[PDB]
C-alpha cells in the first residue's frame, strides 16, 4: 500500500536524482529551480513568525529559500528516504529547517498548524482519491489565516491523450488531471479565494532555457552520467517542450486559503 519502493528504485535513485539536479539547478529537482520559485513565491507575505509545509520537499530548495527569505520556520516531507537524507547534508547550524522521510498521506500534523502549506510538482504522484484525502487533511492543517499554494503536473482531459503522451503517464505512475478538475477538488474540499492558472506557456519558456542548459553543458553532463541518461533526458524535455505548446502537457498554479 506505498509507492516508496517504487520511487527509490526508478524515478528517485540517487543518480536519477542528480540529473534532475544538473538541469533544474542546484539543490531542486522541479521546474524553473531557483528562478521559477523566486517567482512562485512573489507575492507570498511571511516571517520569522511563520510555519510553512513542503509537500514534496525534494533536495531541499525550496524550504532553503522560504526560510532565507523571510526567516520561516520550514517542515518538508518527502516519502524517498534517500532523497531526504540528501537534503540534510545541504543544511547545517539550523533549526528552523527541518525534512522528515515520510508518506504525506499517512503523516500527522496539528489542525491550524500552518501558515503556508506548499508543494511544488509532487502531488502528480497521488491517485486521484488520494489527492481528495490530501487536500482534506491540508485544510485541516492550515491555520484559519493560512494559505495553499500550489504547482502541478496537469493535462488535457485524458480522452485526448496521444500515444506517447499515455506511455509516458503510464511509465512514471503519474495521475495527471486538468487544472480545472484540480480547482474543483480544492472547493469541494473548502477551501475559499480558490485561484488556478494554466501557466503552460511559462511552463515551456522554462522547459527551453533547460533545454538550452543541457545542450551547451553536454560535454560536463557527459563527464558525470552516461550518453544513454543525456539522450533520455533530452528526448523527455524535447516531448514536454512540444507537448506544453499545444497544452495536451500542462502546468497548473493553485492558491487558496482556509477562510
Ligand atoms: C518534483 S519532485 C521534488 C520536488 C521539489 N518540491 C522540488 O521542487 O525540487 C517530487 C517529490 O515528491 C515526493 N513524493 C511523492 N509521493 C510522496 C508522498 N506520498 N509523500 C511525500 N512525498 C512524496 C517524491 O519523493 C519527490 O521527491
Amino acid at each position: 500500500n506505498s509507492d516508496k519502493t517504487f520511487l527509490e528504485n526508478n524515478q528517485y535513485t540517487d543518480e536519477g536524482v542528480k540529473v534532475y539536479e544538473f538541469i533544474f539547478g542546484e539543490n531542486y529537482i522541479s521546474s524553473g529551480g531557483l528562478e521559477a520559485t523566486k517567482k512562485i513565491l512573489s507575492d507570498i507575505e511571511l516571517n520569522e513568525n511563520s510555519k510553512v509545509l513542503d509537500i514534496g520537499s525534494g533536495l531541499g530548495g525550496g524550504c532553503m529559500y522560504i526560510n532565507e527569505k523571510y526567516g520561516a520556520h520550514t517542515h518538508g516531507i518527502d516519502i524517498c528516504s534517500n532523497i531526504v537524507n540528501m537534503a540534510n547534508e545541504r543544511v547545517s547550524g539550523n533549526n528552523k529547517i527541518i525534512f522528515e522521510a515520510n508518506d504525506i498521506l499517512t503523516k500527522e500534523f496539528p489542525e491550524n498548524n500552518f501558515d503556508l502549506i506548499y508543494s511544488r510538482d509532487a502531488i502528480l504522484h497521488l491517485s486521484l482519491e488520494n489527492k481528495n484525502k490530501l487536500f482534506q487533511k491540508c485544510y485541516k492543517w492550515l491555520k484559519p489565516t493560512g494559505t495553499l499554494l500550489i504547482t502541478d503536473y496537469c493535462a488535457t482531459e485524458k480522452e485526448n491523450w496521444d500515444d506517447e503522451f499515455k506511455e509516458y503517464v503510464k511509465q512514471r505512475k503519474y495521475t495527471l488531471i486538468t487544472v480545472e478538475e484540480y480547482a474543483d477538488i480544492l472547493t469541494a474540499c473548502n477551501f475559499k479565494n480558490v485561484v488556478s492558472k494554466d501557466l503552460s506557456d511559462y511552463w515551456n519558456q522554462l522547459l527551453e532555457v533547460e533545454h538550452k542548459y543541457l545542450h551547451e553543458n553536454k560535454e560536463e553532463f557527459l563527464k558525470l552520467f552516461s550518453e544513454k541518461k543525456f539522450i533520455s533526458l533530452d528526448d523527455g524535455w524535447s516531448r514536454k517542450i512540444k507537448d506544453s505548446k499545444r497544452k495536451m502537457q500542462r502546468w497548473g498554479y493553485f492558491k487558496a486559503t482556509k477562510n
